[PDB]
């Protein structure tokens, strides 16, 4: 029985209007076009021949505006820069037309959000992640597409969360907000970095456990329970994040009659074997679709 | 090591622009603008407490233009109505201005396709899905949704290959081509459809395995080898499809320095069991990437 849950990504096309390229020097890549503002990253500034330890505050003093080139496929011009963390502000003379109703966001670990992969200002395909709880991404980025954005809706206006910027060695990815901010303790420099231990999103797992249940799977519904503070207890110890609710989750509840401490005590089980049942058509826990993906693919409840 | 693999849609924004809600009476749900024709199920002029076995001839012959209403989210006004199998193609007075370049063709089972699933003519999300080999897909649709499309797209030119119809009794969807024929033996009536089974996309699994050779996972490469023709007569009795190569599988093969015929044999040997092993992360066999999605996301080659 197919779970009617899929990987759902936000219609792009508010946003397909908002990008445009960015070129300075020997580099190219991607920018956001809202209003008199182009915002991309700064590597676009590096030598394509010294992206490794890159002083940024000594190549944006020798940049100026001519220095940058904004093509969307029409030239805008630049007259103004300025560099906010890992991002630059573009000033150009033109603003955009089909700049939508927008918001800047940070998104959380565990949290779903849509990305329109561009190379060359010219979109090419969409997808949608959760952010890690090391804050990576699980992405598909190859060269040129930095500056790709990832964002939320929220009724009419698109919430821009994340900047594209690099892959990790893993072959995770990760980037920016729009406040120039890498998420986690990323570096745009292109040397070894640290990574922090990716963990199952222990919410999200429950989220995918009320799917199993609202399609008919509920073997692993027992009436034993364990409490919210005794499961983040033994979360820790598991490569786990600790369990938050949250309305979403509750509403779940509610329409299966099944409570999250069922279901925690479920995951501490599962955790050491499926013991060759299956979940949803998986041998292993799923912490890709959020309790929203869950309401809303299912049950209809944005 | 992430693979690079994602499900990845096209941008829906060209197809945006072309969707509208169609009413007939009591019954709503979405249509395609095209030019100066509307496209939309044919159960639109079913009565919502008659959907069972409908009569469409006798339905049809008691429509006249204005037992239409077309309305872009403007009013389109009806002035032609005609049945193509179980779709309708509405003549209205307008052209689409936002029409784009496009064609009509016909998925096959393993390819991939892109949907924007639209309610009220307003479309809500996007996803991607490969038509499985007993001509369902595995969408995420609710009530409202039909007149959702799913297209691929080469170059510019949008190719619309799918119109949605239904759900089945498990959970997985089916509809029609813009021909006017259902996908498989099904046909657009709310009772009880004979299945036929689904099976394993045998050339979907070699390019997963694909994948994971090129991120480095090759463990379950031997030098032993099946051919084509006896990997196909296997196949047969354990519930794959045939397996027919491609330019895009030769790709692989030639990137990789590993040869069909020996991940034909790993197939035959992982179909048992993997054994405690993983494959990019799973326990099973994947079958929803196809050759073009790992040559593109993973190499750069479109």
């Amino acid at each position: 029985h197919h779970s009617g849950l899929v990987k759902m990504s936000h219609p792009s096309g508010d946003v397909e209007a908002c990008m445009v390229q960015v070129t300075c020097g020997s580099m190219t890549l991607n920018g956001l076009w809202l209003d008199n503002t182009v915002w991309c990253p700064r590597h676009v500034m590096c030598p394509a021949d010294q992206l490794s330890d890159p002083n940024y505050d000594a190549l944006l003093i020798s940049m100026t505006n001519h220095s940058f080139s904004v093509q969307k496929h029409a030239n805008l011009r630049v007259v103004g820069h300025a560099m906010q963390g890992t991002l630059l502000k573009l000033t150009v003379d033109v603003a955009n037309p089909s700049t939508p109703a927008y918001t800047f966001t940070t998104v959380k670990p565990g949290a779903a959000f849509s990305v329109l992969a561009c190379y060359n200002g010219r979109p090419t395909g969409t997808f949608t992640v959760v952010m890690r709880p090391n804050y990576t991404i699980k992405g598909s980025f190859l060269c040129g597409s930095c500056g790709s954005v990832g964002y939320t809706k929220e009724g009419s206006v698109i919430n821009f969360c994340y900047m594209h910027q690099m892959e990790l060695a893993n072959g995770t990815h990760t980037g920016s907000a729009f406040d120039g901010t890498m998420y986690g303790a990323f570096m745009d420099k292109q040397v070894h970095q640290v990574q922090l231990t990716d963990k199952y999103c222990s919410v999200n797992v429950v989220a995918w456990l009320y799917a199993a249940i609202l399609n008919g799977c509920a073997w692993f519904v027992k009436p034993n329970r364990t409490s919210v503070v005794s499961f983040n207890e033994w979360a820790l110890a598991n490569q786990f994040t600790e369990f938050v609710g949250t309305q979403s989750v509750d509403m779940l509840a509610v329409k299966t009659g099944v409570a999250i401490e069922q279901l925690l005590y479920a995951i501490q089980q599962l955790y050491t074997g499926f013991q060759g049942k299956q979940i949803l058509g998986s041998t292993m826990l799923e912490d890709e679709f959020t309790p929203e993906d869950v309401n809303m693919q299912i049950m209809g409840v944005v």
